[PDB]
């Protein structure tokens, strides 16, 4: 493949490139914010979409035995994890699945534990459904995030806590939790009667031979209290297609999740979604393995550059994915001022760290899912941003 | 060109590939679920190729020119002025109905519908802890009419908060008159009921029938209505999951958005964003060519039914490609009618059962197909009835 190839994305109705005016107040800044890549989907996906377009009929389209086998086959090949086809419910996206899972496995007024800072919709899919966020803040220990197990046990044992949403890899930072972290979390959740939603959407994008451990893979018991959200969207840059496989080995939990879909008038995938998730999990491998190497070399360049040129900026090197959580605390600036210096003076758009709630103060997130050249330009824009 | 023979077996089509699971047969001609056996308009497939060639499928959002396409259609096809601020995108009309029910009622509230009607109307009320209240349709002159005296009684009940209008009405394809709609609006305005109008059959007006959007009739009506429109039935693209929901009243639009956010919805897929624009922008003449082919298909059905199966009363539909067929005069049970159709004739209709009360003795025949496929359908219906 050829990730250095320069793409024009202006005028493609791209949220990342075309909605900067609406969302940031600038038209002339390099977009490096929302988590989508600047790359063409693999040819293995587009071949098969063009094939679906050629048939020319776009009526009611359903996933089938071969769609499920591509999901199962992929999880066994990439992650060593056995999934029965029957475990899989499709969804138009993982944020939808987060919402459905909240509605299915908790009551109005329950508490849901998350580990902040974290992906913003975790807050929204709990708060907007009249459930309550209880935070288990992560600890910064040695330029990497660690889980605080003493706080978690205190939080998980309150009787109104019925759900825990795990982000693994964690967004932001790209932290890949250890087997032992998951085992400790799992046992606490069994003990305290807490269903686990595992958001594993970044889990294919593992850097430097970091190993992903799907929570549900660890025991029967874990499998029976888990809802794993997986998707080709981050892995193959096809968020645009609204395709998710949600894995729920417990029949009763699956039926409750399905019921939430039915109630809200959902359960269909669009016809392109159905082609895309079969092609992606069938023939995506080789392209992913070239993307990892490409992202590794992008991450080595950002680390090289910041530690040399910007020594007050502290970069968490991610274990996975193409998003870099960056610490600008040392500059003593408001989040309001940091962002204006990036927007007006560097001409670059990063995600402001306050988006991710407590612990996001003084950080911003940088989308390194672009050609080396675009990354080098953006790094220079961050330096420029700071006098 | 609608006479081209089109292969749909092996294409993950619910209609053609899910018969074994849903009807217990794989050797029958499927003429049940409401999608067509035709290629979409070239105006949509050509714009789809453009987005495919660009080769990147990240987060894609509707823009002003998407909402303009929608306002262009409603102005050009209907004479309805729609401000872009009024449009909220949804992945589907069933999704919209669920959202409307959750946004505009309380649990325990009663929701009026006119049976027999599209099955999801019942599910999206009952499954959400709301109560279906029937305003049954009367058969008069072999066509449906509204029972306004019964309707007035029911809209008066104070726990009734929502009316779900099907216009055109599935099943039957009935296109409600200006007069019908003015009287319905008056009652809901009188009794503080919110009107959800499913208008998804509204662009396939046959034989000079004219669709009247509820919302178009006055500011009073606009402001209590939720209009669910889509290109999906009109252009055979239900599998691109695109729809446009028109809420002129800003407060009800806010509550409807809030139901979409709450459910982690709001986004359209990249192809839907393309498809809805192209369809409402450039689909006009392909649709006129389709109205004409449907009209021929209906004429053939009426001619064949009046001559070869005169016991069958066809409701000639005002709109869409779905034929509501009364098999009463045969005296088979609903269950024997379906086993005869599926096992003897080896053809699949929608059993009128599923549409609720007023549905017994009926089945719905899908004529959205080549005249050849329809003639094979009618031949199999006659074989089933011997
Ligand atoms: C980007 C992202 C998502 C997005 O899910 P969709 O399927 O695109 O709705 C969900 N979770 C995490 C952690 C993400 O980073
Ligand atoms: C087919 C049909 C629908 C389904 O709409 P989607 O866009 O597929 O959700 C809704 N309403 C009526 C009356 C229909 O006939």
């Amino acid at each position: 493949m050829n990730f250095d190839k320069r793409e024009e994305r202006l005028g493609t109705q791209s949220v990342k490139w075309d909605k900067t005016g609406e969302l940031f107040g600038v038209t002339d800044a390099l977009p490096m914010w929302v988590a989508d890549m600047d790359f063409r989907a693999p040819e293995a996906i587009t071949e098969a979409l063009k094939e679906r377009l050629d048939h020319g009929i776009f009526g009611y389209t359903t996933p089938d035995q071969k769609t499920k086998d591509a999901v199962c086959g992929w999880m066994q090949n990439r992650h060593g994890w056995k999934v029965n086809p029957e475990s899989i419910t499709f969804s138009p996206g993982v944020v939808t699945a987060l919402s459905m899972a909240v509605q299915a496995f908790t009551e109005p007024g329950d508490q849901v534990v998350v580990q902040p800072p974290v992906y913003t919709p975790f807050y929204h899919m709990v708060e907007k459904n009249g459930r309550h966020i209880l935070h288990n803040p992560l600890l910064e220990k040695d330029g990497a995030y660690a889980i605080d197990f003493e706080d978690l046990e205190t939080k998980l044992s309150d009787p109104s806590v019925t759900l825990f949403i795990l982000c693994n890899p964690h967004n932001p930072s790209g932290r890949s939790w250890s087997r032992e972290d998951l085992l400790k979390l799992g046992e606490l959740c069994l003990e305290h009667g807490v269903t686990v939603v595992s958001d594993e959407i970044h889990s294919d994008l593992m850097l430097y031979g970091h190993k992903h451990t799907p929570f549900a893979s660890l025991s029967d018991d874990f499998a029976d209290i888990s809802v794993t959200c997986a998707a080709p969207s981050k892995t193959f840059n096809i968020a645009g297609l609204q395709a998710s496989a949600i894995i729920i080995p417990d029949r009763l939990k699956r039926a409750k999740f399905s019921a939430s879909l039915q109630r809200n008038g959902l359960g269909g995938l669009n016809a392109f979604a159905v082609t895309a998730i079969e092609a992606a999990y069938s023939k995506g491998g080789p392209w992913l393995d070239e993307l990892i190497t490409y992202i590794e070399k992008n991450m080595n360049e950002a680390e090289a550059f910041l530690s040399t040129e910007l020594p007050k900026v502290k970069m968490m090197k991610p274990d996975a994915s193409y998003l870099i959580w960056l610490d600008f605390s040392a500059y003593g600036l408001s989040d309001a001022e940091l962002q204006q210096r990036m927007l007006k003076k560097g001409k670059v758009i990063l995600e402001p760290g306050t988006k991710y709630g407590p612990g996001g103060e003084g950080f911003m997130r940088l989308n390194a899912g672009c050609s080396l050249a675009t990354l080098q330009d953006g790094l220079r824009r961050i330096k420029a941003a700071l006098s």
